[PDB]
């Protein structure tokens, strides 16, 4: 399942959910 990040157009893509939770943090929040 491609974890992808669809904030804005920042459409990284992911393998592991981890991946993308970790990421997901950078726009949760300042930094
Ligand atoms: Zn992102």
């Amino acid at each position: 399942r491609p974890f992808l990040c669809t904030w804005x157009g920042c459409g990284k893509r992911f393998t592991r959910s981890d991946e993308l939770q970790r990421h997901k943090r950078t726009h949760t929040g300042e930094k």
